[PDB]
């Protein structure tokens, strides 16, 4: 009942949140691949990446999830603290390989999204 | 009613295959940005990605989702050209964004593997 839906809400918002985070994630990769990388572009990605984990650490009340998001903010500072000025491999196209890469991972989180809004879907209409 | 079943069945088969895929994608980027990366392990990390991508390819039944398996293995196949100029120079110079960058992501890998965990626990429940 309201209980149900309450604890399967929170977990497709986890889901959500921890999906926005992990394109934030590989927005930032995909920049730092390109041959010269934008710094304005990163900071501005680094920046959404902050925002939203800020935001989702404000807003659960689960221990649990409270857990794991700080061990992600912890987790970010050191991706920072260790990002370096660029990625150039001498011997490839940089700017391919980030829209190769790019590519890819876009199909893989639509994948995964659409098999997602397939299983809501069916659990839903199952309930008539 | 099996049908049912079945077709509810056949999309978590297809969100733990792209779950899967993208834990080796981020094996593999993780090797790549390495000081010196193990070529023998990306092989075998990408030849894991192939596998499992087919053995989710054979399964699905469903349109919409056989369509974006194979547009995975047709943008894969892309990534997979750049590999050997990847590792006849490397990109980085020493481990720390590589390690920095595998133990953030592993974090994030784990708090989707739980939620989805959770959904299904919501879902068979009922």
């Amino acid at each position: 009942s309201n209980a149900q839906e309450q604890r399967m809400s929170h977990h497709y918002a986890t889901i959500e949140v921890s999906q926005q985070l992990r394109q934030l994630l590989g927005d930032q990769l995909v920049i730092l691949l390109r041959e010269t990388p934008d710094g304005q572009a990163l900071e501005r990605s680094q920046n959404d990446f902050r925002r939203v984990l800020e935001q989702g650490r404000a807003n659960t009340v689960d221990s649990a999830e409270q857990a794991a998001l700080d061990g992600v903010r912890d987790a970010y500072l050191q991706l920072q603290a260790h990002t370096p000025a660029l990625l150039e491999a001498p011997m490839a196209d940089n700017d391919g390989f980030s829209e190769a890469f790019n590519g890819l991972r876009l199909r893989l989180q639509d994948l995964q999204q659409l098999a997602l809004a397939g299983i809501s879907e069916a659990e839903t209409s199952a309930r008539h």
